[PDB]
């Protein structure tokens, strides 16, 4: 089964196909070129014209309903190929109805492109709406409510390392690692609610109140029996620091000129400058002491506090010490206080109160 195609071509040279009825033009193109041959006829300008419009090849023939009683003046121009054949500027113009008269620029750009009449030049969105799929607008309970995104607060911390520059900062704490991050992934990555939601709040910690840090031992000496025999005080006060403290606040060279003539001399403090040259040497460009802390002159010029160890009868209590106190606090004398305390019911008046009206002023 088959059907003979009639072809024409422009040069008015017709002759006859036949392929199948259902096979895609681009095969005519290709057709036509063994058909005719490939002298003149390419294929840029191939178009099938059967009644004006030239057939393309994107359809199948026999699509475009020919009639073999009738003809297909193909066309064979546009020959773009590199090098193929062209035209001398000496020549005649073939085109009688086809005459041009505007002289539109191909090349180059332009907008010419004016309304007709005088009505709405711009035009803002569209007034028609061709649907692509039969049934796009289907469906009906929602499922991805995107009504505006979220941005929250994200670079609040994150550096170099992010979301680790801030794990240094909290697990510094004494946390751990992964849980951090946990705690600075739900929280809000801050030490804020990772802490709170670290392990007051994250599962790692259920009411941590097992923790009693109020110890504050760091700073309590006694200062009341501890020192005796010791290589060191006795050379501060001596010659042979004072010449080492001396020259050294002048010159570094006389720092060892000077521990190897005295400082080498006496064995008293040598057995103990070879394992304490770091403190030795400490005081030698500065001494520890001080005797102005912030204000030591509460009663008249300020004392320390119990400089008598086992010499009293008693040794005072946390209850009546507070009388004592603020008494030689306030200009009162010593032993005149701690005594005078028991004046009638042990309160801090009856031995106070009758002290002041007796010391008086002037009469």
């Amino acid at each position: 089964s088959a059907v003979t195609i009639t072809l024409k071509t422009l040069q008015q040279q017709t002759f006859k196909i036949r392929m199948e009825p259902d096979e895609t033009v681009k095969v005519l193109k290709e057709k036509i070129e063994a058909e005719k041959g490939r002298d003149a006829f390419p294929v840029a300008g191939q178009k099938l014209i059967y009644a004006g419009k030239i057939l393309s090849d994107d359809v199948p023939i026999r699509d475009y309903r020919i009639d073999e009683k009738n003809f297909v003046v193909v066309m064979v121009t546009k020959t773009k190929a590199g090098q193929g054949t062209s035209a001398p500027p000496e020549a005649s113009p073939t085109a009688a109805p086809e005459s041009s008269t505007s002289f539109p620029p191909a090349p180059t750009s332009g907008m010419s492109h004016p309304p007709p009449a005088a009505r709405e030049d711009k035009s803002p969105s569209e007034e028609s709406a061709p649907t692509t799929s039969p049934e796009s607008v289907s469906g009906s309970v929602p499922s991805s409510g995107s009504s505006g995104r979220e941005e929250d607060a994200a670079s609040t911390l994150v550096t170099g390392s992010e979301y680790e520059t801030m794990l240094t900062e909290i697990m510094s704490m004494g946390y751990e690692r992964e849980r951090v991050v946990a705690a600075l992934r739900a929280s809000y990555n801050n030490p804020h609610r990772a802490v709170e939601y670290l392990l007051t709040g994250i599962p790692g910690s259920p009411e941590p109140e097992h923790g009693s840090v109020q110890e504050s031992q760091v700073s309590e000496q006694p200062a009341t029996e501890a020192a005796g025999e010791n290589p060191l005080e006795f050379l501060r006060d001596q010659p042979q620091f004072q010449n080492m403290r001396q020259v050294i606040q002048q010159n570094p060279a006389l720092l060892p000129a000077l521990l190897q003539q005295l400082g080498q001399e006496n064995p008293q403090l040598l057995q103990q400058i070879s394992r304490h040259q770091e403190q030795f040497i400490q005081m030698l460009n500065e001494p520890p002491g001080e005797l102005a802390d912030i204000s030591d002159v509460e009663g008249e010029v300020g004392a320390i506090g119990e400089e008598a160890p086992q010499m009293n009868y008693i040794q005072v209590t946390p209850q009546e010490k507070e009388a004592i106190e603020r008494l030689k606090a306030l200009g009162f004398p010593e032993s005149l206080v701690i005594q005078a305390y028991f004046a009638c019911e042990k309160n801090e008046n009856l031995a106070a109160n009758f002290l002041l009206s007796q010391n008086f002023d002037d009469e």
